């Protein structure tokens, strides 16, 4: 996946007039959007096509998929049905929920990102513990696209180390998270940033600045 | 406590709003709380939500599997709950910084959150069930009220009612399709939920009638 200037939009605003001014206003600088359920719970599925007739941007569904592997299947073809890329799916409830992702992915020309360790404080208690296991649970399977996170670049080193170079990972976390978008893609293949832009005063601005500081990586 | 029609719950997971209103429909004198999830809102909307509360007498669980960074699960909730939902199932697995999110929402909205702790599947038992005793403690100490857990394993079922104690309300999956047993399961669960072997019967109605049949002296 060729991600534009390694950075990927995360587009959390629940209103749909806003989300596409400023995604309108950023779309220069970027072709990959994330689109999570705040966007989608608030304004309907419909709105995925309309990023794509607005903008032709890329599109994954960020929907952290967590169910039994009967209602992965199901969340995956609605989600495809929409207009999604990809779909990012949560590893913690193990390799059956997975392989259900995997194979309505392949059997509509999608992706899947298996979620391995999150950015929060709360990922500490139980998902960090887990998170080597759950990439290696990847690689058995043969995922090839990652989540882990920017706020702990040893983890995220890790990940990298497990899953090798030639697996695409995406990091979320950086900017109002604290995660630095440089010392991030020293590791993660692309660069995820929402409230950074999209809460900007401007957030065309605050993508150049962004990028600005990674121009080197480019 | 929600309470709860014959002590059944409908997993309403058909994708179709035609079919999902008609099968819902059909079952209405057997069934007061219908939990609706992604397959469906994915599929028709959150709309479906207020369709239902408008065609029948029903309350709604929005099975949304929420196990996002705490900002993001305060924005789902929110969302879910200005559709109309009752209450809103979240993963204990992402920590307890995130439960605390959609708590505090649910608190100021008027609402419930309902914890899952362990889940019915194979997969489960890679990384969940280890963590599953711990979840619900954390549960307690959170002061969550409602939680889910599987009716497909009765000695886990058993185990999270004894740390929840017998003054929380707990709803368990499983039943019938995934080959959990009702009279069994509602020994610890306060209510079992029931998908496919309803809705996916020639006469759900019938299917119904049949399963609260066989739980009559519960
Ligand atoms: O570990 C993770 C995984 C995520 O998907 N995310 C998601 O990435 C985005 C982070 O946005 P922000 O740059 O505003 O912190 C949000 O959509 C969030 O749900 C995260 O923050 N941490
Ligand atoms: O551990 C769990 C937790 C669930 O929410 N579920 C959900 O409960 C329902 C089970 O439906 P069914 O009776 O068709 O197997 C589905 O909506 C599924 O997503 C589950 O099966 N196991």
């Amino acid at each position: 996946m060729d991600v534009m200037n390694r950075l990927i939009l995360a587009m959390d605003l629940m209103n749909r007039d806003d989300a596409l001014r400023v995604t309108g206003e950023v779309r220069e600088y970027i072709d990959t959007v994330k689109i999570g359920y705040p966007l989608v719970l608030s304004e309907g599925m419909d709105i995925i096509a309309e990023f794509r007739k607005r903008f032709g941007c890329r599109i994954i569904a960020d929907f952290k998929v967590a169910d039994i592997p009967e209602t992965n299947e199901k969340i995956c073809r609605a989600t495809f049905k929409a207009g999604a890329d990809a779909i990012i799916v949560h590893g913690f409830p193990g390799a059956d929920s997975v392989r259900a992702c995997l194979n309505v992915a392949e059997e509509m020309g999608r992706e899947v990102f298996l979620l391995t360790e999150m950015s929060h404080p709360g990922a500490e208690m139980f998902i960090q513990g887990a998170a080597d296991e759950i990439a290696r649970m990847g690689v058995d399977l043969g995922v090839k696209n990652y989540v882990g996170p920017s706020v702990r670049p040893e983890r995220l080193s890790r990940l990298r180390e497990i899953i090798g170079q030639d697996s695409f990972l995406i990091s979320p976390g950086v900017g109002a998270q604290g995660g630095d978008p440089g010392e991030t893609l020293r590791f993660a293949d692309a660069i995820i940033v929402g409230r950074s832009i999209y809460l900007a005063d401007n957030p065309a601005a605050a993508a150049a600045g962004i990028i600005e500081s990674i121009k080197d990586l480019l």
